[PDB]
DNA sequence: GTCGG
DNA sequence: GCTGATGCGCA
DNA sequence: CCGACGGCGCATCAGC
């Protein structure tokens, strides 16, 4: 990988600011730099060169200078050698333990995995499930399994009502060889911006996936978003597949393109597209693209008939999902 | 941390 | 209950 | 040279 050194460096630092320093802005700042640099088609040979790129500033350039000179960064070596920092960072890897909780747990001497398993009682349900499948959630999902999981989900959706449409989004939709989790966008005719008089559209689908033992646990669940756990069925005498995170998001059918755009990501792409829409005087969310009022407030949703249409409004060359990755 | 008001 | 803030998610 | 930075769903707690 071309500038992997640098981008691993910046990505490790971002994680440090988010998880340990709880500096969310520095987090984004490192993330922005890392994306632009990873996109940069020449091997970077100095800090000054990188500083031309948007979102690289003086300090990231010093850091690139150091790393190019020595193959490491001292700041990161300090961080790597601080048990406290390192235990904080590590707890955030549990699903449902973010920066606050991680920090609190460490402040009362919960520093290891063994410690968490001995204090289940201190964990809410989400954290308790995060911990239970901690090792499973660390693994990636090969595309060939994602294809099995998709087949399973679309099959059951169809079974509940053939008018549902389910679309596997995220990295999968971008053509990744492996995904972190499974992201499913859901639409039904009876759910539109103009209204829902029909009850339990998401519920019916979650219930049916539990009925067939695909969904095994629920992290959080509302009327439009489900966050939970699933598992492919294994064969006799072969060890089980790991459990996997699954997110299902019910979007109004008439807002499908904004939704699919949102759920396809990547998260950096989304944030840069939304940032760009603003420079052009629009605001994009998963539901709509709207123009900006001078008073700050957003006006009315513009009509969209394709993903392509959203890019057009902000005057971007359409980018296929595979080119929305990092 | 960066870029821009 | 509510509104709002915060925490932890998602892309 | 301080001070915004995409946007939002769900869970939970504070102060009504
Ligand atoms: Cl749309
Ligand atoms: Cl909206
Ligand atoms: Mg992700
Ligand atoms: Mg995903
Ligand atoms: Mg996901
Ligand atoms: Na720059
Ligand atoms: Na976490």
């Amino acid at each position: 990988t071309l500038n992997g050194g640098i981008t691993d460096m910046l990505t490790e630092l971002a994680n440090f600011e988010k998880n340990v320093s709880q500096a969310i802005h520095k987090y984004n700042a490192y993330r922005k730099a890392a994306s632009v640099i990873a996109k940069y088609p020449h091997k970077i040979k100095s800090g000054a060169e990188a500083k031309k790129l948007p979102g690289v500033g003086t300090k990231i350039a010093e850091k690139i200078d150091e790393f190019l000179a020595t193959g490491k960064l001292r700041k990161l070596e300090k961080i790597r050698q601080d048990d406290t920092s390192s235990s904080i960072n590590f707890l955030t890897r549990v699903s449902g333990i973010g920066p606050s909780a991680a920090r609190k747990f460490v402040d009362e001497g919960i520093k290891t995995l063994e410690d968490l398993r001995k204090n289940e009682d201190k964990l809410n349900h989400h954290q308790r499930i995060g911990l239970k499948y901690f090792g499973d959630f660390e693994k990636r999902i090969p595309r060939e399994e994602m294809l099995q999981m998709q087949d399973i989900v679309l099959n059951e959706v169809k079974k509940v009502d053939s008018e549902y449409i389910a679309t596997v989004c995220g990295s999968f939709r971008r053509g990744a060889e492996s995904s972190g989790d499974m992201d499913v966008l859901l639409t039904h005719p009876s759910f539109t911006s103009e209204s829902t008089k029909q009850p339990k559209l998401l519920h019916q689908v979650v219930e049916q996936l539990q009925k067939v033992h695909f969904i095994t646990d629920t992290l959080s669940k509302g009327e439009t978003k489900f966050m939970g756990v699933c598992q492919l069925p294994s064969k006799n005498d072969e060890k089980e597949y790991p459990h996997r995170r699954i997110d299902i998001r019910l979007i109004p059918k008439d807002q499908y393109y904004c939704g699919v755009l949102y759920f396809t990501g990547s998260d950096i792409f989304n944030k840069n597209m939304r940032a760009h829409a603003l420079e052009k005087g629009f605001t994009i969310n998963e539901y709509t693209i709207r123009p900006l009022g001078v008073t700050g407030v957003a006006g009315e949703p513009l009509p969209v008939d394709s993903e392509k249409d959203i890019f057009d409004y902000i005057q971007w060359k359409y980018r296929e999902p595979k080119d929305r990755s990092e």
